Formats: structure tokens, sequence, C-alpha cells
């Protein structure tokens, strides 16, 4: 149950940073 | 008490790494 939220918010923060990582560059 | 040490110097590393990766790139 906590890992799928575990998971999920993993996704989240991954798109966050990678997104960031590429708009920066 | 390290939770947030940990915490704090992870998103200072992250941004760090990502800025790398941007200029870099």
């Amino acid at each position: 149950s906590g890992r799928i939220v575990g998971g999920v918010w993993w996704f989240f923060t991954l798109i966050i940073i990678s997104s960031y990582t590429a708009n920066l560059a």
C-alpha cells in the first residue's frame, strides 16, 4: 500500500527533476 | 534530526548534479 505511494512519488519526482535538468539545459 | 540533514543535502546535491548536467549539455 505504501510501496505504490513510494513508486508513484518516485516516478513523479523523476519526471520533475528530468524536466528541470532539460529546461535548465 | 539526521533526517532533515539527509534531505537538505540530498536536494542540494540533486540541484547541483542537475545543474552540472544542464550546463554540460
